[PDB]
């Protein structure tokens, strides 16, 4: 599932130690900018994507979690930021979710070091 | 998978006798009115979507697929058609998923009788 995040520790864990190779993606939300209900549901899908199985899903509440939020200096929610390996791929504001699978699959191909698409 | 309609035997199989209780998206598309990738993508995602285990999702090119596309009086691609046991619930024009995903949740709840969400 879409792992909530509660604690700086479970973060750093789940973003270095346990990250391996995978694509981390950091989605910041808030109570007073959350997404109406089929948009969540459109999200869920994807997140639940079989395609997506290698992809490790954060959720971040950015008031609650302050630290993890003035650390990426979160100037907009909902916001994404997908990372690789200890490192910043691409960030994306807002919550389109055309712009996310594609932002998403931008991600996947820049990883793969072996062959362009 | 999503079904591809190509024969008018076909879609009545899959609309009438084998179609039972479960709600059955009919989608309409034309190669002029081709969604995005992106979009594509999204869609696929709540296809696959696991909460959606029980809906039949038809693809249908409407400019091939004239008789169908007649029958219903298709007026507008892409389009979207929800039938349950033989009959239209609800229609939506265009490919805005989190409209789609709420005609989806309008469509599952209308079929329960038992219970009123």
């Amino acid at each position: 599932p879409v792992i909530e995040i509660n604690d700086q520790e479970q973060f750093t864990y789940l973003t270095t130690t346990a990250a391996g190779d995978k694509l981390i993606v950091l989605y910041f939300h808030t109570s007073w900018a959350e997404p109406c209900k089929a948009l969540k549901q459109v999200f869920e899908a994807i997140s639940n994507e079989p395609s997506n199985s290698n992809v490790s899903f954060l959720s971040i509440d950015a008031d609650e979690n302050s630290e993890i939020s003035e650390l990426f200096e979160i100037s907009a929610v909902p916001y994404f930021i997908i990372i690789h390996k200890g490192t910043i791929l691409k960030e994306l504001s807002g919550a389109d979710p055309k712009e996310f699978v594609s932002l998403l699959e931008d991600c996947k191909n820049s990883v793969n070091s072996l062959e362009h698409h």
